[PDB]
């Protein structure tokens, strides 16, 4: 209602670096030097369409290995329902949101090291209640 939209931009804002975060990441240990030449620049890693497009084109090279214990297959990145994409304008599409990228971030968080899962649960952690701290 009326408390809405800093949390949306709060959640949101912060579900796009976690994404960038998570996608550099990977992408910079898989290739290290040869970042330039399988063409990931990280400036323009700036949306969630970036990303997901970044997921699609290296899903058999690195992301589909980081999903083996989910339902989600290439084809899902592909193109993105914009609910998925954008900043969420009610709560039923926030909790979308919020929800689909938590489990996501989960599977791209799968090889990183304890410390940063850590630090992924304590952001999560955040999220739902500043969203689960929104009845009317």
């Amino acid at each position: 209602p009326l408390q809405f939209d800093k949390v949306s931009q709060n959640v949101f804002e912060q579900v796009k670096e976690t994404i960038f975060f998570a996608i550099d990441h990977t992408l910079r240990k898989e290739y290290g030097e040869d970042i330039g030449f399988i063409d990931y620049n990280p400036d323009k890693l700036t949306t969630i369409e970036n990303a997901s497009n970044y997921i699609y084109l290296f899903w058999v090279s690195v992301f589909s290995e980081l999903f083996t214990c989910s339902k989600i297959k290439k084809n899902e990145w592909k193109s993105l329902p914009t609910v998925l994409k954008s900043k969420p304008t009610n709560l039923n599409d926030l909790r979308t949101f919020e929800q689909f990228w938590e489990t996501v971030l989960h599977f791209l968080f799968s090889k990183f090291t304890n410390e940063e899962k850590q630090s992924l649960e304590k952001q999560i952690h955040e999220w739902k209640t500043s969203i689960n701290a929104i009845s009317t």
